[PDB]
DNA sequence: CCAGAACATCGATGTTCTG
DNA sequence: CCAGAACATCGATGTTCTG
């Protein structure tokens, strides 16, 4: 049982850099596919949810919020 | 006086009068479903979600908790 | 009519592979 | 090493059916 490296959006066991940010791999993939496309997501709350290994599913909004505020962006740990 | 068309919980147009008060076919489901199956509900926020026709789906306590406030109950009649 | 079973669909996550 | 496709298995959800 490892010391957590803890991923930058949710707390969970990070897994590298991605896009920018240390993170686990399911951030990765939900920025990746929310970038992409429609992330037009509402709140149930007030903007503000807490995130951890179980409560990422819940807000997508907040999530896409804490990935942009934690600095992720496409065309970083890449090119120019 | 009262809002008869609409769901009590989610205000999704209802579909008659399931365990107990005028409702959808998901809350009705989804009733059964939380009172019967063992889960892992837990509220990002703080215990006081909007739930609707979208966003019901991202607080399933709150969803819960919405059911019974209104009046939900498993043994609880039928017939118009 | 309604409860409840069936059926079908959402989507997150985890793996392994290439370049 | 990371990006990003493929392809898997799940848990949660939701609609239409049949008694
Ligand atoms: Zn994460
Ligand atoms: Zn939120
Ligand atoms: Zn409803
Ligand atoms: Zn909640």
């Amino acid at each position: 049982m490892k010391p957590a490296r803890p991923c930058l959006v949710c707390s969970d066991e990070a897994s590298g850099c991605h896009y920018g940010v240390l993170t686990c791999g399911s951030c990765k993939v939900f920025f990746k596919r929310a970038v992409e496309g429609q992330h037009n997501y509402l709140c149930a709350g007030r903007n503000d949810c807490i995130i951890d290994k179980i409560r990422r599913k819940n807000c997508p909004a907040c999530r896409y919020r804490k990935c942009l505020q934690a600095g992720m962006n496409l065309e970083a740990r890449k090119t120019k």
